[PDB]
């Protein structure tokens, strides 16, 4: 039997929906499988643990815990309440600066066992601009964007100003490059509103892009694996106005369709992502593609996009979870056995 | 007095490097300015403090190592023996197991003042693909090279071996793609040749690099900063033959000097490094440039080509020590104004 840890919480004021997930997560895995404890990240960086979570978390609130086993972060990660290292902790959180990679890395520093992207990958999709230089190389498409430092901007404004109007067509988005799903972004129907949405954006990051907007299909593939991944059919986010309502699979044409699947397994090796991926599109009333962004920690409720996709293929959400798991303790046994084959070779 | 903590060892093969390294930068940090304790990472993975270093560290002996008080992971890190939190720590090492980057994330997730780079620069430049990735979006110029996954060879080798054989010249080398300077590279003369190193590649990584191999001096330079990064006269190894004594500034026309030095700060920037990245160019016979690498964890003892290079632009070690911490100073100050202003709707 299996040793697994859920931590969740998280500073970022993605607590709730954090919880929401880890109470879904909690009570889709078996419990004479897996052996299952959590730990609970305050808005405040304590680190609470309870041990040996048994039965259904019939409320949110119950997860909202209290207490913690006392033990440093150390000790709380690196032994299950078995007594042996987890197999498998899944980080249902961003970076309590809302930060992805961040977690991973501390992962990484206590040999801790984990779910999902590793810390290249998780840092590369949460910074757009790198996203799209590595989507770019890879040779997805993708629509026109500007991006520059507050150092650029502070020196070749009109030049930066220019090349908007020469590349891009209104309106744009301006948005800063190292959030995740915040504060901003601005869509700008003109130059002026541009400047003022450029001024807002460097309040909060000191790297930018622009990008062009579109009216298109919001249309995303869920990605699983490590080293052989597998594409879902898409499934689209039905809006009436772009500014969830799933519908799995995604009324689109069959070319289109696999096409969408074989650019998200391309996005997937892009990042070099672990695990899983979420690749969102943008797709047009004429069938243009455009990859819009790869979401490394894509909700993970029962009812969210990237579990109801795999739904659809006929892995239901309890096999997605032990999925993951396994992929987690392959990827972590992999880099293990692949240090020893260097120290040998060193030796 | 500020605070400042070292943290050197580490599992990786590094280690003694790592413990020459905080020897120095410790014996270059006034203790009258400055109040020092120094964190050892075990071989085994242990975490050893060793509080308020007061005096010269004459031999590596006088540092505790493995013998430090033992230290669990925690909040605590952000602490001094002062009783003041770290104005600075200083990650003398790589990820001790993983990629670089991870100590970082440690940090970041302890809220930590660290200097040098953040997490996605330390680990993009880990990542040889990755790195040449962003150097070519940069418009940086770049030796030709083709690069994949083991799993892409497996299903498309023939395709691959052609590609090399179509755009690349021989000789080739053959680099895994993570970790640095380590296992598995070859110099490959034929298609033979390319194929044996390959295999070989893969014993030690996932995701291999092929690069066109040159003839070319290795030529360096240190830069220095945050948002507005300085860069120095370049530098090189002291050696007649392409296939310890430097020259700073590297005998190098002004201006392709100066070429070097802009290069620098582009790559810098396209690495989104913060503190200071070291920039290694191949500079061939006829001038031609090829950034080959930037370096997040460079050497940095007293006679490194680093600190050397900055010594010649005036810049003592010490004041380059100095500047380092003020650099992390400002970074934290200017994360903590940034989550603040974020979490603030
Ligand atoms: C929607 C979130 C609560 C945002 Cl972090 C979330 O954490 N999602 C998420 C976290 C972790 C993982 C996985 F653990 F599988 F890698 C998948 C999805
Ligand atoms: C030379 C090493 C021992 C290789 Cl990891 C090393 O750690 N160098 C190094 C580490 C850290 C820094 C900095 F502190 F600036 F980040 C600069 C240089």
């Amino acid at each position: 039997k299996e040793n697994i840890c859920i931590v969740f919480g998280g500073k970022s004021a993605e607590h709730e929906v954090s919880i929401l997930t880890a109470q879904n997560v909690l009570n889709a895995i078996d419990k004479d499988k897996y052996h299952v404890d959590i730990i609970y990240i305050t808005n405040d960086g304590d680190w609470r643990k309870q041990n040996n979570i048994t039965a259904e978390i019939k409320s949110t609130d119950e997860l909202h815990l209290e207490n913690g086993e006392a033990l440093e972060i150390s000790q709380l990660l690196k032994e299950s309440s078995s007594g042996q290292p987890y197999d498998a902790v899944f980080p249902l959180l961003h970076g309590p600066n809302g930060e992805d990679g961040t977690i991973q890395g501390l992962f990484e520093v206590l040999d801790v066992p984990y779910v999902g992207n590793g810390v290249l990958s998780a840092a590369s999709s949460m910074d757009k601009l790198v996203m799209k230089q590595l989507f770019e190389h890879r040779g997805l498409p993708q629509l026109p964007y500007i991006s520059f430092l507050r150092s650029e901007y502070e020196k070749y404004e009109h030049n930066i100003l220019k090349l908007v109007n020469d590349k891009l067509n209104y309106p744009v988005f301006v948005k800063p490059a190292n959030l995740g799903s915040s504060v901003g972004i601005s869509k700008c129907n003109n130059e002026a509103e541009l400047k003022e949405g450029i001024k807002e954006a460097f309040q909060f990051d000191r790297k930018l892009v622009i990008e062009q907007g579109v009216n298109a299909r919001e249309i995303e593939v869920a990605v699983l694996g490590n080293d052989y991944p597998e594409a879902t059919w898409p499934g689209e986010v039905v809006k009436d106005v772009a500014f969830v309502q799933l519908q799995i699979p995604a009324d689109l044409d069959e070319d289109v369709q696999l096409t969408l699947r074989n650019m998200a397994l391309e996005a997937f090796k892009a990042t070099d992502c672990s695990g899983l991926v979420r690749a969102d599109f943008f797709v047009t009333e004429d069938n243009q593609i455009y990859i819009n962004e790869t979401n490394a920690m894509p909700g993970f409720t029962a009812f969210s996009m990237y579990p109801k996709l795999w739904e659809n293929m006929g892995l239901s959400y309890p096999e997605l979870i032990t999925k993951l798991i396994e992929l987690a303790k392959e990827r972590h046994q992999d880099k293990q056995k692949n240090k020893y084959k260097i120290d040998r070779s060193h030796h």
